[PDB]
């Protein structure tokens, strides 16, 4: 299932990028490389990380959302953050975030 | 009258990709024309008059460019790419790397 994530990483149009994917689910592992490369570019440390920071990594994205091919309509279903934040927390068990956003979604 | 996402990629880096997203599918390609022709005015010395062929070879620069138009009756996007974009350009109408990005950006982003 073709994937699209777009994500706005500051209040400025101008940040608004995407990447695209073979499924969701590389699509939202993507969003988790994002997350622990950004926690790790902020300890000089080996960090460990609670749930709360998750969801706090995703919500201080100021837009962020998937358009998820459906094959059986041929049509793309669109997924906010809200749900983003379900999936991203059920497979996980200030500029520099952009630079964390572009690691993974641009290379 | 419907949702549109607007996706562009200027040039072949993946830094490149942007987007924008309208509330009218006449508005995403509104502006699209109005990125041509921001490019257009920086031409050195053009004649004031274009055709859609040069449009069409606007489009034709970028890396990618597609839409995803929000479908009523389903709920979902209804994908659509660069000849169905020309096409509907052209409907309307008849009613270097680094400039590309600049006139995509300047119109996209306000």
């Amino acid at each position: 299932s073709h994937t699209v994530l777009l994500i706005q990483t500051s209040p400025r149009l101008d940040s608004r990028t995407w990447g695209d994917y073979e499924s969701v689910t590389d699509a939202l592992d993507a969003l988790c490389k994002m997350f622990e490369d950004f926690l790790s570019k902020k300890s000089a440390a080996p960090v460990t990380y609670d749930v709360s920071q998750v969801y706090e990594f995703l919500d201080k994205l100021s837009d962020v959302s998937m358009m998820i091919f459906n094959r059986e309509t041929g049509q793309y279903i669109g997924r906010t953050r809200a749900w983003i934040k379900q999936q991203v927390y059920e497979m996980m068990r200030s500029e520099d975030i952009k630079d964390s956003v572009f690691k993974v979604l641009h290379a």
